[PDB]
């Protein structure tokens, strides 16, 4: 974190995209270079024990360095106030794409696909992403897909020993991947129409999800194979990488353009 | 060309490292000189109709000595076999270097000044690549970056005035485009029959580079890809661009990339 540069003349606030975690998101101007980076603003007199939660996932952001992983360019600290300066993708998230009607399964193998390069790159570096889910999944407008917005180390998309708070590790982010997978082809988590504290006793007492509805059987495997109560019987993310579904439907990244555009 | 000593007792082929053109091209060793050597294998009965353009880009890199350029080192016929002797580069072409994730601009600056230092080499040696695009970009296991696989005298990498038919400027704008494609994954109209891109070309404004990338390099493209050939700068100009200047670094630097790649 820089706390000399004044974060206002290095770049130009143009519009807000969101509430995010813990501030508002601005879409801005890096004033030398012209490019388009995403700013979010965090008032520190404001949000003071949440403190330490950003601070850990700005390391973790700093320690990564991947094409599948929102570039993480600095902070700077100007008054009250923390700007943390990240990669722009102006394509939306996986979850705005679904707003309207389905993906098909090629829309979603490629989705997938590159996910797991996230995941493949996070698990080789012992990190652990903690909060996959379609809306922390970012495109770029011509169609690249990274991960943003780790976890801090919602119950829809954590795994059973996530929830029974035991020791996890990577293959938490299996199960997650499965969850999103079916939100990617659903629309919305399993359980998605109970509270969230009943899914937080139903995740551990029940059978896992499956998908169910008109879908390849590959899909289906897929998704019974991240979810799987046990998890060291969860495939790694470069075996799933080479599962039939992945293989037999992901295309180049480039035709998601047309899904994207579509949304914008 | 040798005619007299036996290639599969001077050299030691070591793997395919795949097809060429014309032929398959091994990683190889020089036994004499005990050093590593990329070797080309032409069958010229099978290959009967290209030999003029194979004998062509003999003679222009036998005719090249420059560290920018893969050198030539000889020639061996055996039966009907023509064997090409040439440098071997242990890093991948660039693009491989695209395979294992987008390119960042520290990146596409260090290879393209590369590029760059190449074809103001051959520029000022009044000869023109003629085939410049990431697939003949050949990198060493260090980061050094070396031109290959010349064009003799697929569309998407071509100037206007080649398609409708040139000088040097020509190679400019398949730099152009080949920024383009460091930056994209791809040349413009990827997706297109060739022969549709074969009038598109001349016919329509050049190709910008569209998206998220900086400014100056957004420039340095739009500097390549003029439609006026005696528009485009030389190499030599490109070397002081802005993008260049403000973003390359030592060849080294790729080193992680290769790696990246293995
Ligand atoms: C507490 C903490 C600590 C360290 C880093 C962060 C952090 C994490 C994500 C971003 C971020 C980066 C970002 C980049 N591009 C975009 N465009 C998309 C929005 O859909 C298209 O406009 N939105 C972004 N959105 C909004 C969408 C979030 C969805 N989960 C962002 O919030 C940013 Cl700018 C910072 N936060
Ligand atoms: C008709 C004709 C006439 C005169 C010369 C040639 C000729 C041209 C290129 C090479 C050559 C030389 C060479 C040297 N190093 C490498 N390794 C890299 C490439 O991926 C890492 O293995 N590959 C090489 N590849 C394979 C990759 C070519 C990409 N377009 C080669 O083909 C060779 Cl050995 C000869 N051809």
């Amino acid at each position: 974190t820089n706390l000399k540069a004044d974060p206002e003349e290095l770049f130009t606030k143009l519009e807000k995209i969101g509430k995010g975690s813990f501030g508002e998101v601005f879409k801005g101007i890096d004033n030398r270079t012209q490019k388009v980076v995403a700013i979010k603003i965090i008032d520190l007199e404001e949000a003071e024990d949440e403190i330490e939660d950003i601070q850990q996932e700005i390391t973790v952001l700093s320690q990564c360095d991947s094409p599948y992983v929102t570039k993480y360019y600095g902070s700077y600290l100007k008054d009250t106030k923390l700007w943390i300066i990240m990669e722009y993708l102006g394509g939306g998230s996986a979850l705005d794409l679904l707003e309207p009607g389905p993906l098909d399964e090629t829309q979603i193998a490629t989705i997938l696909r590159e996910i797991l390069k996230g995941l493949d790159y996070l698990h080789s570096e012992k990190k652990i992403h903690r909060d996959i889910k379609a809306a922390n999944v970012l495109l770029s407008e011509h169609g690249e897909v990274k991960l943003a917005d780790f976890g801090v180390a919602t119950p829809f998309w954590m795994a059973p020993e996530v929830i029974k708070q035991s020791a996890y590790d990577s293959k938490a982010d299996i199960w997650s991947l499965g969850i999103t997978a079916i939100e990617l082809a659903r629309g919305e988590p399993p359980h998605s129409e109970l509270h969230p504290m009943k899914v937080l006793f139903l995740i551990p007492k029940n059978n896992p999800p499956t998908l169910e509805g008109n879908y390849s059987k590959p899909l289906k495997e897929f998704v019974e194979a991240c979810l799987n109560k046990e998890p060291s019987f969860r495939p790694t993310a470069k075996e799933l990488l080479k599962h039939k579904f992945i293989l037999r439907n992901a295309k180049k990244t480039s035709y998601l353009t047309e899904l994207i555009d579509a949304h914008h």
